[PDB]
């Protein structure tokens, strides 16, 4: 058995496809009487009554029959990558498929950029660190398989400098910024050295009462389902007996809030992401040595069939008047690709929505899931200097990240290069939000001809040296670089749009039931970190694949392979509700039915 | 006397700015007992009671004196020439001024492209449409007083086509585009088919209140200024005895809303909007024959001094060991440029946070003011066909807009080519926010070669095709197009960063008196549309100019020219509340405390 704070995500994400699928249910009990896949008997449906399996029969454990078949795989991101890496172990006979990369490059959002083929000459645009947390099971699982050299990432580091209000932050001093109201600031006294501890507070009051009571918990969540994190501190809601938090205070806590956004997003959510880390958040991370596009290189390898690069799909159909399998097809640069039994979508739902969709007759709903949710901005700007002057001059020696109010918000010292004397790359900006569009406008496709340095080295430059103004000199900085750098802004990119999607207030508990669900008669599937309660991480990505696989193999009724995916694919909790009394072959119904 | 609804968004700006002086001097009179510049007698201050001018009696109507001045204006955008363009007619003795544009163009968002040279062969970037509302009358001041070519601007044209879940809209048909409940959708029945009269209920509800009692109303609309409009529908809050709308109620509503963001802006400022256009909302809207762009030309070329284009200021200083008056400083490509007695900067927020300002000593919360505030992102795509085929086939023959759900997500048909017949520019599309983010990755500063057609184009010309079904093939629309397209993303432009401020909730309450209030001894200035209750329009660049420059006049006590400023360039309702019991001389006092 896991324990509650483990199991609780899961539980959550199954507990919203119950609710959804109950009222679709009722809603069609009352909009058709009959159901396709079911049989109704005579408000009914509920979230704790759903029908069984009528085809468990067949799914318990207890040559060619199987017609040839081929799929598309849109995407050769990991979530692509990784749904032909099941394919290829189940060995299905006569079974094929096509994978189509829009980019040149392969990985997506798993991007290591190397100045040279030198060992440690490279940063992470993408993905670069990894939690050892019992949610990230199937992630390690596929390091291991592809034969990862995995190293210490390290979060927290030594004399990482803190510059706010242009004081830098020094232990046990009372508002050490001085933007305190004691000390003619706006920020209230009681908030501005205890922003953690007030933001574990408004959490630890709801994970208090889903840890007695899951079912009285959950439906005290859905109270404040409907809200930011940060309404919620504006209004200690709902009703509200929580304590309240003025403007400078909550305006405060998010400018101490480097990272992704997350006083935009539901408070429900921020409330089952504090669960995340309650091993507790002390987990060893992890990163991988030589970039993590040795991920990507390792799986794309491996493929039976290699990677289409320069394939950019601008359609998707299927022939409802052809009764065969393989009545699929896509539309790239004009020409038509046919043949296909099942399409799996990896691609940002940005990417997805630019597409011409008409032929899958998407269900209205299902198509604003994919058009409504917004991508949180990412930009990272990486800098090679002569020597690593900030291991050497600054003490800091063990990586880390620095925290700042100046535009480059946050800058991260690597933590595969700590023995080295000679060049060296220090991740200057690492930036999100609005901070990351600001950033990024100064980040052009086409960079300065050598050896002209642009407003964006320079900006850098100079707040790397405030930053860094205890042990360094802007002079000394300047010196160092070698003139050598690289930024990247996912915005910009168009083939991905942002660095994850953002759950807005009531975007996840009302959306991802039609993400997770199957299409155009169980033959489409939106795949990826969005389509999973583990958003916005790997394995998000790579559970969301094993999902779409499920759904495939039991559309077409291969138990043999499906019970095989079951045995050797199955990594820590399960996000898909399967079984006699579970919810996929529901999902699987509503996103089967005819039109 | 002006009627109610043309005086409350000043009223508004007024009494917000009471409330935080109140409070402020309630605090320093709490914090150092005395404050220079008033005679403290003895919490005490309140927003309907504070001091008055000690210095009106020289300010009440009743050669070389003046010593040489210089002044520095950072922005050469609407605002700055604006400053330079009342300096030189208030000729005020010895003096003069510098002009710094970081960009090689002059303008801002101020921004015609000229494909040729040709009578009507453009499209504006930024601002292009001007209402004749009381609130508008400084901006048609500034086109008469510079001549500009005022042409009607269509903003409901005929047979302009809307296009949703692949339905065409219909008038007299329930729930054309299918989305609604009834039509297995999930958009409640009794809102598909109404979201303006929605909006316009919660909006009434508290102009109703703020109509027959001011203080008492705006007391009221204190309590919903700290949640978003999409909060209060979700709510219908704060008690809240209001109608509730469920998600996919709101979210159908955000979607039929093109234009700028308005979901995410503070609920309060959503009310004061609605009355901007209560004389009602059929003013006649205005264009300029020839582009924007004109404007921009007359005012740059009738300066006594000349605008600096490529001189990007990158710090802002004041030298306070030096008592005399032009102890100021900007730093441009690492030169120091000094002798300046004041300094005004005009930029967008985020450029002015990108500065090195630690040599103006600004304090914490009006530092915060600059660097909290968001930018709503906006992006627009011209195209040029052979012939203007939306007139001649379509029936579009009186300007207008189209809506939909695809991804170009308006059409724009020009007002400025309704009689040509040859070749016509059409602004294919025009977006917002996310939608924005999405168009804008696909613009690249470096264009393709000629001819290749890029995904960008591509993608419009599908969009197009489907748009305008009813009238229009894909291959026609396709061999209509000439080749020739430009397109810009406004978060993508370093030297502005997005379209206009964004005042999330409590945003515009709580840091509009710091954006308006001047500071490093009165000799600072920040200027621009966010700096005014009149903001994301020109007429809020415009006002913002006039309050610096007011401000400017009274912090060297040139009353002759003062007084010529108010007899000369006070038009419509004044923002700054002037006068003996005014607060602008508050203002200036907490702006010009020393350190
Ligand atoms: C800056 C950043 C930092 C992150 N940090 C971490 C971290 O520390 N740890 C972690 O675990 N995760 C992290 N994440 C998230 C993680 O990288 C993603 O969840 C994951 O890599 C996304 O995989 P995917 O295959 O679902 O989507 P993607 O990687 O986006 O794959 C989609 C692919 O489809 C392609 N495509 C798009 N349009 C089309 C089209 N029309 N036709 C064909 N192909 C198309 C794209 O080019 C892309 O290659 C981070 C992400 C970012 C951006
Ligand atoms: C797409 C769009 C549509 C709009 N629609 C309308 C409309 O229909 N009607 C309307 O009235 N208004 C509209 N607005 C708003 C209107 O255009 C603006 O309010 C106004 O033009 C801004 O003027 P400004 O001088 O305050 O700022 P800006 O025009 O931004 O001027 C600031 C100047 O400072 C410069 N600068 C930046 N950084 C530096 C530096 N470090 N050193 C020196 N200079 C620097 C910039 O290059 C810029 O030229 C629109 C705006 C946009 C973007």
């Amino acid at each position: 058995n896991v324990d509650f704070a483990e199991s609780v995500r899961t539980r959550w994400a199954r507990r919203l496809i119950r609710e959804k699928v109950a009222k679709e249910l009722n809603i069609l009990t009352e909009r058709l009487g009959e159901v396709p896949g079911i049989p109704p008997p005579r408000g009914g449906y509920s979230h704790d009554n759903l029908p069984s399996d009528p085809l468990y029969s067949s799914i318990k454990p207890a040559e060619e029959e199987l017609p040839p078949r081929k799929v598309c795989i849109v995407g050769a991101g990991v979530s692509g990558l990784y749904i032909a890496m099941i394919l290829d172990d189940l060995k299905i006979p006569n079974l094929t498929y096509d994978i189509f990369e829009s980019s040149s490059r392969t990985g997506g959002r798993l991007y290591t950029h190397h100045f040279t083929d030198a060992k440690h000459d490279y940063y992470d645009i993408g993905a670069m660190r990894y939690p050892d947390i019992p949610s990230m099971k199937r992630t390690f699982n596929l390091f291991k398989r592809t034969g990862m050299p995995l190293i210490k990432y390290y979060l927290d580091g030594e004399n990482t400098p803190q510059l706010y209000n242009n004081h830098f932050f020094a232990k046990g001093v009372v508002d050490p910024y001085m933007v305190s109201v004691a000390n003619g600031g706006t920020v209230p006294d009681d908030v501005v050295d205890s922003v953690g501890e007030k933001l574990q507070q408004a959490f630890g009051y709801y994970k208090e009462k889903l840890a007695e009571d899951f079912d009285k918990g959950f439906d005290e969540l859905m109270l404040v389902d409907d809200m930011t994190t940060r309404e919620y501190l504006k209004r200690g809601g709902p009703k509200g007996e929580a304590p309240k938090y003025d403007f400078f205070a909550i305006q405060w806590m998010e400018t101490q809030n480097t990272g992704t956004n997350l006083f935009d997003q539901a408070f429900s959510e921020s409330v089952i992401d504090s669960f995340d880390f309650d091993n507790p958040t002390k987990p060893e991370w992890y990163c991988i040595e030589g970039g993590t596009s040795l991920l990507v290189d390792a799986m794309k390898e491996t493929l039976v069939h290699k990677v289409q690069n320069n394939k950019r799909v601008e359609a998707i159909s299927i022939d409802l008047d052809a009764p065969d399998d393989g009545n699929m097809s896509v539309k790239i640069g004009g020409k038509d690709y046919s043949g296909y039994s099942t399409v799996f979508n990896t691609t940002a739902l940005g990417c997805l929505d630019r597409m011409d969709l008409r032929g899958l007759n998407l269900h209205p709903t299902q198509a604003d899931a994919i058009r409504c949710l917004h991508y949180d901005n990412s930009t990272k700007v990486a800098l090679k200097f002569s020597y690593p002057w900030w291991i050497k001059d600054c003490g800091i020696t063990c990586g880390g990240a620095a925290s700042t109010d100046l535009p480059l918000r946050t800058c991260v010292y690597p933590s595969y290069n700590l023995g080295d004397t000679g060049e060296a790359v220090l991740l200057a900006s690492y930036t999100w939000s609005q901070d990351a569009t600001r950033i990024g406008s100064l980040v052009k496709d086409a960079p300065p001809q050598p050896p002209k340095e642009d407003e964006l080295v320079e900006l850098i430059l100079q707040n790397l040296a405030r930053l860094h103004a205890e042990h360094m000199t802007y002079e000394k900085i300047k010196e160092a670089y070698t003139g050598v750098y690289h930024a990247y802004c996912w915005a910009n990119d168009p083939n991905v749009g942002g660095a994850f999607a953002l759950f807005g207030p009531g975007q996840f508990s009302n959306l991802y039931p039609y993400l997770m669900r199957p299409a155009a008669g169980g033959k489409f599937h939106i795949v990826g970190e969005a389509s999973s309660v583990h958003h916005a991480w790997i394995i998000g990505s790579l559970e969301s694949a094993y999902t779409a696989v499920y759904q495939f193999l039991y559309k077409y009724k291969m138990w043999d392979y499906l019970r095989l995916l079951l045995e050797r694919w199955q990594y820590g909790l399960q996000e898909l509700e399967t079984g006699k009394h579970g919810t996929a072959h529901l999902q699987f119904i509503l996103g089967s039915l005819p039109k």
